[PDB]
């Protein structure tokens, strides 16, 4: 404890099909069919990101995400930006700035193993494992490529408030992601909604999986404008909002 | 501050004689002709350590320090313990692990140039500046050589309670050091002491370069026992203490 201070890193077992399960938690981190083109879906559709880039009228976009995990949210992004980046090589927007908490985060074996999922994303996930930072407290900045990755270990809730008030209005989206609030329940408070909402730049977006009615109500109260979309696939209901 | 959170990178002046002068608190960062000595005198000396080594009965040293500054009390402390493990190779003691705290941390050009005026330290500066970490809140840990540097940027009062009670009874001795109580009020408070005080392993030690009537008060309520110690050279009197 020297050796972590407070952090625990996470405990993970892979299940008969190979995916990474929490034991913190009790859950898979990831759909092992459909992990990729559902994370595509809730977050960078819930927010509307692809659509969003090619018209950003700032050269820099700013992404907040609630739980890390395995990095696929991320991951994902970065795909995606970097695939935006090439069909829009003049557009305004030309970099992207992602801030992300986690309080377990992987150790690197384990992040390796969950990265071998998705082979599409090889190119950014060893990028990522090669500035993997070591399970401490705080702020962990790594400069990757244009894109600039803040790993905040430690618990969000706690964490948020060193987001002070030279952060307001400066997230254009937020992935409010991480284990379901039956897994997670501490994760999901009216602390982190308000936070959220005051980090938020006005027409900035947030997307979630969830569509717990206190998640609702929560976001609606801390002031987003907050409407149901359709789950992936079978799913029935996620939510997504806006900033006025 | 997207790009620092709350951090203020150390706004430096050098002076006539080319000594680092801190604008954020308005005093030289050393003495310009006997800075290592000094260091060594009150840090070195005031908690014994040179003749502790040998004797310690335990694999790790930690050392705990509340005001980094340029790094000299830490490479101070390296090039004695370097020299400890060249005399002594077979010694219990093997690993040392040092923690402090900073709220303005240095630029890395400031750094360098600081470091210039002790080219006996050379060897160990330049590895110091090789590893200096981006000025962002939290732990930054340095793996050097053996020698564990912790950096924690930000307010060491709002810091020391993420030192949770796994750290209780580890600090073998503090360097209360940093920019005078005259000059930072802010960072010489009951609650550092009583944290100081609960962080101490038994028969552990502290020193400082102040001998201001609260702060051997403050100690003593902490739960040290305090007593005065000639100052360096012509300066009167500093403090040092042990717990139990």
């Amino acid at each position: 404890s020297l050796k972590h201070y407070s952090i625990q890193p996470a405990n993970l077992e892979f299940n008969a099909e190979g995916t990474p399960v929490s034991r913190d938690f009790d859950d898979v981190y990831f759909s092992n069919d459909n992990g990729l083109e559902e994370t595509r879906y809730v977050f960078l559709g819930g927010n509307q990101l692809e659509a969003r880039f090619p018209e950003h009228p700032h050269p820099l976009f700013v992404v907040a995400e609630s739980g890390f995990g395995t990095g696929l949210n991320f991951l994902t992004l970065w795909q995606a930006f970097d695939q935006f980046r090439e069909a829009h090589p003049q557009a305004q927007l030309q970099r992207l700035h992602f801030i992300s908490f986690e309080k377990f985060p992987l150790t690197r074996a384990d992040l390796a193993l969950a990265h071998q999922h998705w082979p599409e994303l090889a190119p950014w996930a060893e990028q990522l494992q090669a500035q993997w930072p070591m399970p401490l407290p705080g702020c962990h900045r790594l400069l990757l490529d244009r894109v600039t990755l803040d790993l905040w270990f430690g618990d969000i809730n706690e964490l948020i408030s060193q987001l002070d008030d030279s952060l307001n209005q400066k997230v254009d989206a937020w992935f409010l992601d991480g284990f379901a609030p039956a897994k997670n329940p501490d994760m999901w408070t009216q602390n982190l909604f308000n936070a959220m909402a005051r980090l938020a730049r006005p027409g900035g977006t947030l997307a979630t999986f969830t569509s717990a009615g206190f998640v609702r109500r929560g976001l609606q109260e801390a002031g987003f404008t907050m409407q149901k979309r359709k789950g992936f696939g079978r799913k029935r209901e996620m939510l997504c909002g806006v900033m006025e």
